[PDB]
């Protein structure tokens, strides 16, 4: 597949649509995520594309190999790990990455994982707790969606 | 993965978790959708996992091999044709299907496209008509999510 598709639900008012496009030897991740509280927020892709149990069963960040959690320019890093999308005023995040470590196929596609977006930024590993080489202390999911194959 | 999971949701009160095993060439699909009408309700796999403008973005029936619509047991039919769910009185299906033609992996997986299930039955190919070997008649799309992998 070279492209992919993400609609962001959850509990609250956060809602928003991703798109990924396999292009040249990369993925382009673009889109926008809406209801967001000014500033930064986490955002990566989990290992699971389970919703059973609302974002919950998405379970840890996608990490085939093996790493603690970083920023998405760390070597040290999940392949899930795309660090923070920024939210204006208005509540809006105009997202635009594009990524080294995952793919749309094979080992690190992220087809059938799920995107999820948090209620705080992603100190990108480097907050001094245990937890930030787990999650970067991004919190609780706000909103998530499978990712699936696009036309 | 060896295991799938779907969460179907719709505008309705029909909703439903459905689980995926890959079983030697087989995926073994259980699970239960609750909130349907007494009698059938056709179940297919559709091509896109895009739920952008809810089930309808989900394209047509998934079908690699160019086939005419069927019924799972037919050699004639889309790889996405797992024919019918009988809802009881109390309007919940328990989902029961043991499939040969999809698949958890390789060109043809499902996970990432998308799970429907349908407002009337499916008539398997056999209605006669022309929305009988495309659709088999099944009517509108109830409650559907994007296949993804599971734990
Ligand atoms: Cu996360
Ligand atoms: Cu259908
Ligand atoms: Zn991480
Ligand atoms: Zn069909």
């Amino acid at each position: 597949a070279t492209k992919a598709v993400c609609v962001l639900k959850g509990d609250g008012p956060v809602q928003g649509t991703i798109h990924f496009e396999a292009k040249g030897d990369t993925v382009v991740v673009t889109g926008s995520i809406t209801g967001l509280t000014e500033g930064d927020h986490g955002f990566h892709v989990h290992q699971f594309g389970d919703n059973t149990q609302g974002c919950t069963s998405a379970g840890p960040h996608f990490n085939p190999l093996s790493k603690k959690h970083g920023g998405p320019k760390d070597e040290e890093r999940h392949v899930g790990d795309l660090g923070n999308v920024t939210a204006d005023k208005n509540g809006v995040a105009i997202v635009d990455i594009v990524d080294p470590l995952i793919s749309l196929s094979g080992e690190y596609s992220i087809i059938g994982r799920t995107m999820v977006v948090h209620e705080k930024p992603d100190d990108l590993g480097r907050g001094g707790n245990e937890e930030s080489t787990k999650t970067g202390n991004a919190g609780s999911r706000l909103a998530c969606g499978v990712i699936g194959i696009a036309k």
